[PDB]
């Protein structure tokens, strides 16, 4: 499916960051032109911390950010969302656990992991009808209902579009999740993303508790 094409994009991403991992003694998994969108930061005085925090050549979060204030984590998250920075992940298939998403290298606590990408649905009667259609067709359904900015939304990531990334494939755990969600309103549109709850080591599966009913 896209499962194989996505797995290759992720492997290629990993390959592009190896020189940076090796220079910095960071464990990773084994088995010319440049710019930033003006909308991805605020005042020009934010630029210094961003360029020190994120390596723009390899698109990695170079410095820890769990020590940054709320203001400055938001600045970093916003920047990663809009310039497509993400943690290094990989997909594994298996006869036992099915598909899963693992860390391709260390994910420090509070790092931006991945955006939960899909089609954003703002009318909930459209979402419920979509839900019924997927069930009737015996298709799976990767939909994420949430509340942000006092409004109800749904992100439908069911279509197998490479652009959605591997966020939608993360398995569920209430007992042992290692990521949580956050939302940033950017240009009037909620953007839903995962951040790590702690250091996630290389090879370790990403897990999320999909049952949290509270607002984000």
């Amino acid at each position: 499916d896209i499962f194989y094409e996505l797995s290759q994009k992720l492997i290629q991403d990993l390959y592009s960051k190896i020189p940076y991992f090796e220079r910095n003694g960071i464990e990773y998994f084994t088995d010319t032109r440049r710019s930033s969108k003006r909308v991805s930061f605020g005042a020009n005085s934010e630029i210094s911390i961003i360029e020190a925090t994120i390596d723009m050549n390899y698109k990695v979060i170079h410095l820890p950010i769990y020590n940054y204030s709320e203001k400055w984590k938001k600045i970093i998250y916003k920047y990663c969302i809009l310039n497509e920075i993400h943690s290094c992940t990989l997909i594994k298939k298996d006869a036992f656990k099915g598909r899963c998403v693992i860390a391709g290298s260390l994910i420090r606590k509070d790092d931006f992991v991945l955006e939960y990408k899909g089609n954003l649905i703002t009318q909930l009667n459209e979402a419920k009808e979509l839900e019924e259609k997927y069930a009737l067709s015996n298709r799976g359904c990767y939909m994420y209902y949430f509340k942000a900015n006092d409004k109800n939304y749904c992100i439908d990531a069911t279509e197998e579009c490479l652009e959605f990334g591997p966020g939608r494939l993360i398995n569920h755990s209430r007992k042992n999740p290692n990521i949580i969600t956050k939302v940033l309103m950017i240009e009037n549109t909620p953007r839903l993303f995962f951040v790590s709850k702690r250091d996630i080591i290389c090879g370790e599966e990403l897990l999320f508790d999909y049952g949290d009913n509270n607002p984000i």
